[PDB]
C-alpha cells in the first residue's frame, strides 16, 4: 500500500457559506486534486439530519453532469464531505452582466442541465436549488450540478410524493411554491433551469419572485415581452420560455417535451 496517499494537502478555500467552508484539497502522493466540504456540527437541534440525508442523496447520484461523491469523514462536530473538484468554475461567472453569453454557449449549457435533471428525476429526486451558482464547470467546461442539501427524493417505490416544503432562492422558486399549499417536484426544477436559460441569454433575473404583486411578473404574464428584458432573447429561446415559465404547473412543458422544442434542436444557433 502506497504511504501518504491518505494525506490530502488543504491547498484553499473555494467558497465559504451558511454551512461553512469549502476548501480545495490536492493528494500529497498523486496530486489529485479535489474539494472538501466542512459541514460544522455546531448546535444540536437544527444541524444533525440535515447532512444526514444530504449524504445518502450523493451515495445514489452517478453522471457526468453531476458533482462526483466520493466519500464522508465523520469527527465529532467536523463532518467531512469529499466531492469532485470543478476547475472551471461557476456558471454564474460565465454569465456577463446585463448581457448574458454567446447563444450557442447557452444551449450546450441548457444541454447538459437537462440531461443532469432528467437524471435526477429518473431516480425519483429534485435539487430545488438550481440557479447559476449551483452549475459547475470543470476544465473541459462540461456543466455539473451541485450541492444537494436541499434535494429531497419525491418518488420511492413508484410512488410518488406531493411536496409542501418552502425552499430555494426567490428569483429561481416557481410560483406554485407561493400559492399552494402541496405541489408536484419535477415542475418546480424546470421552472428553475428556466429561469436560468434567461439569466444565460439576457445576463439578469426576471423579477425578484413569481407573483402578482411584482411587476415584471405581471407584464410577462401579459406577454409584454418587447423593450422589457426578454427584448434581449431571440424569438427562437424566447418561445421555449413562453413554454417553460408556464404558472399553472399542470400546464407547464414537461422535460421530455422541450427535448422536442425547435430552438433546443437547433444547431449552433
Ligand atoms: O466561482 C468560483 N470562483 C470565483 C472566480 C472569480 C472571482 O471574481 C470570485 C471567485 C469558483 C471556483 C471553483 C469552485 C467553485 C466556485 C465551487 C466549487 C466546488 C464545489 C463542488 C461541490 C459542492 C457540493 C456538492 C454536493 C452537495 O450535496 C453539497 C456541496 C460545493 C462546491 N468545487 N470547485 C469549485
Amino acid at each position: 500500500a502506497v504511504p501518504f496517499v491518505e494525506d490530502w494537502d488543504l491547498v484553499q478555500t473555494l467558497g465559504e457559506g451558511a454551512y461553512g467552508e469549502v476548501q480545495l484539497a490536492v493528494n500529497r502522493v498523486t496530486e489529485e486534486a479535489v474539494a472538501v466540504k466542512i459541514v460544522d456540527m455546531k448546535r444540536a437541534v437544527d444541524c444533525p439530519e440535515n447532512i444526514k440525508k444530504e449524504i445518502c442523496i450523493n451515495k445514489m447520484l452517478n453522471h457526468e453532469n453531476v458533482v462526483k461523491f466520493y466519500g464522508h469523514r465523520r469527527e465529532g462536530n467536523i463532518q467531512y464531505l469529499f466531492l469532485e473538484y470543478c476547475s472551471g468554475g461557476e456558471l454564474f461567472d460565465r454569465i456577463e452582466p446585463d448581457i448574458g453569453m454567446p447563444e450557442p454557449d447557452a444551449q450546450r449549457f441548457f444541454h447538459q442541465l437537462m440531461a443532469g435533471v432528467v437524471y435526477l428525476h429518473g431516480i425519483g429526486i429534485t435539487h430545488r436549488d438550481i440557479k447559476p451558482e449551483n452549475l459547475l464547470l470543470d476544465e473541459r467546461d462540461n456543466l455539473k450540478i451541485s450541492d444537494f442539501g436541499l434535494a429531497t427524493v419525491f418518488r420511492y417505490n413508484n410512488r410518488e410524493r406531493l411536496l409542501n416544503k418552502m425552499c430555494g432562492t426567490l428569483p429561481y422558486v416557481a410560483p406554485e411554491l407561493l400559492k399552494r399549499r402541496e405541489f408536484h417536484a419535477e415542475p418546480v426544477d424546470v421552472w428553475s433551469c428556466g429561469i436560468v436559460l434567461t439569466a444565460m441569454l439576457a445576463g439578469e433575473l426576471p423579477w425578484d419572485q413569481p407573483s402578482d404583486s411584482c411587476q415584471e411578473y405581471s407584464d410577462w404574464k401579459e406577454k409584454k415581452t418587447y423593450l422589457n428584458p426578454w427584448k434581449k432573447i431571440d424569438s427562437a429561446p424566447l418561445a421555449l420560455l413562453h413554454k417553460i415559465l408556464v404558472e399553472n404547473p399542470s400546464a407547464r412543458i414537461t422535460i421530455p417535451d422541450i427535448k422536442k422544442d425547435r430552438w433546443y434542436n437547433k444547431p449552433l444557433k
